[PDB]
C-alpha cells in the first residue's frame, strides 16, 4: 500500500455512529450501547491493514487489550465540536455533571473531556484520527512493528501534503503520539472501574472465526 | 546567566540534560520488598533535584510542578530502572549490588505480572539501541507530559517544550546518520514505547494501593529551596 491507499483503506473501514436506546438508566444505555459499538469493532479491525494477518490468538490478544481505548477515542474525537460534552450517541450528549450521578465516573468524564479538548487545540484531521486507531489496536499488546512504520509513513505524507514544514511534521507527530499515553492511562482507569463492580472470548472468537 | 527553556540549541538542550542526572544508588520476601521501598524513596529525592534542572519545569507554578511529579514518579523511576537493566537480558539492575531475575519477583504476589512487563521494555530497548542522550529526552518528556491533560499560555508553554525536545531527538537522530524516514519511524517507536510505560506505571500504582501522594511530593519540592547549592 501506498500511503493514500492506507488512508482510504482506514477511512473506507470506519464503522457508524450509533443511537442510544430510548444514574442506573445512564450506566444502563452507556452498557448497551458500548456492546453494540464492540461488535462493529471487531468489524473495523478485520479490514485495518495486516490485522487479518495475524493468527487468531493474536489478533483475539490485540482486541482484548485495545476495546476501550478504541472506544474511548472515538468517544473524544465525534465530542470534538462539543466543548463541555461527551457525544456517547447524537442522541445521548452527555455535561460533566451527568458523570457525577455515578461513583467514580466524574474522574473518568473529566479525563474524556481533557482529552477531546486537546484534539481539538491540535485541530486533529479525519485521516490522522484513523491513523491513530489503528496505532492503537496494534500498539496495545516484526510484521506488527513494520505495519506500525508504515501508518507513521502515512501520518508524516499526510501532514506533508497538508503544507507543514519538515520540523511541524516531527512536532505534529509527536504530539500526536504523547496523546496515546494519556488514552491508554483513560483505558487503565476505565478498566479499573469495571473490576470494582463486576465483552467476553466467546463475542470475540464467534466474529474472528466467520 | 540563566537560558530560557525555548532558547536552547539540541546541544545546549542535551548538555542540560545530561547534566541535570541523577546519581546511581545503592540498595541499603518482605526484605525485599523494604529494600526496593528504600531504595525507591532515596530515588525520590534526586528526582526532585533532577525535575528542577528540567528546562522549563521552573516557569510553572509550584502546584503544576506538584501535578506533573505526582503523576510522572513512577513512570520515572521504571523508565530508570529499564535504561540500567539494558546490558543485563533477563535481569533488573535495581542497584549495583541488587540485581533481580523474574524468579525473584515470583516471592511478592502480584510482582511477577510487573518484573515481566518492566523486563519487556528493557529488551525493547537494548534491541533499538537506545543511546543515553535519547534516554534523558525521553525521561524529560514523560515528565511534561504524565499530567499535561490531567490538571492556556502556561500550557501552551509545556507543549512548547516538549516540542523544543522532540527537535533536539530529531537533531540527534539525524547527527546518528538515519534517513528522514528512519528518524520518523524512531521517533515513532520510542513514543509508543512511552504508552507501555505510562501502562505499567498504572498497574504498579494499582499493586502499592492494594498492599508518594501530592501532599508528600508538595513539601519535598517546596523543601528544594532550602537545599545548599
Ligand atoms: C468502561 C468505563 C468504566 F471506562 C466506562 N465507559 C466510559 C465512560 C462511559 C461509560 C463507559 C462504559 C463502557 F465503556 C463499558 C461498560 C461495560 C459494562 C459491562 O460490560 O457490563 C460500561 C460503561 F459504562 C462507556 N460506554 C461507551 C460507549 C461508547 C463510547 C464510549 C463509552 C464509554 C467510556
Ligand atoms: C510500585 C510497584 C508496585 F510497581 C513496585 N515498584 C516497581 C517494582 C519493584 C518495587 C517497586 C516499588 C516502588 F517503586 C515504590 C514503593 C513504595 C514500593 C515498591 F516496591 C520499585 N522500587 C524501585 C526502586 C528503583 C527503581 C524502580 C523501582 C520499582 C518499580
Amino acid at each position: 500500500l501506498t500511503a493514500d491507499q492506507m488512508v482510504s483503506a482506514l477511512l473506507d473501514a470506519e464503522p457508524p455512529i450509533l443511537y442510544s436506546e430510548y444514574e442506573a438508566s445512564m450506566m444502563g444505555l452507556l452498557t448497551n450501547l458500548a456492546d453494540r459499538e464492540l461488535v462493529h469493532m471487531i468489524n473495523w479491525a478485520k479490514r485495518v491493514p495486516g490485522f487479518v494477518d495475524l493468527t487468531l490468538h493474536d489478533q483475539v490478544h490485540l482486541l482484548e487489550s485495545a476495546w476501550l481505548e478504541i472506544l474511548m477515542i472515538g468517544l473524544v474525537w465525534r465530542s470534538m465540536e462539543h466543548p463541555g460534552k461527551l457525544l456517547f450517541a447524537p442522541n445521548l450528549l452527555l455535561d460533566r455533571n451527568q458523570g457525577k450521578s455515578v461513583e467514580g465516573m466524574v474522574e473518568i468524564f473529566d479525563m474524556l473531556l481533557a482529552t477531546s479538548s486537546r484534539f481539538r487545540m491540535m485541530n486533529l484531521q479525519g485521516e490522522e484520527f484513523v491513523c491513530l486507531k489503528s496505532i492503537i489496536l496494534l500498539n496495545s499488546g516484526d510484521h506488527i512493528h513494520r505495519v506500525l512504520d508504515k501508518i507513521t509513513d502515512t501520518l508524516i505524507h499526510l501532514m506533508a501534503k497538508a503544507g507543514l514544514t519538515l520540523q511541524q511534521q516531527h512536532q505534529r507527530l509527536a504530539q500526536l503520539l504523547l496523546i496515546l499515553s494519556h488514552i491508554r492511562h483513560m483505558s487503565n482507569k476505565g478498566m479499573e472501574h469495571l473490576y470494582s463492580m463486576k465483552p467476553s472470548y466467546d463475542l470475540l472468537l464467534e466474529m474472528l472465526d466467520a
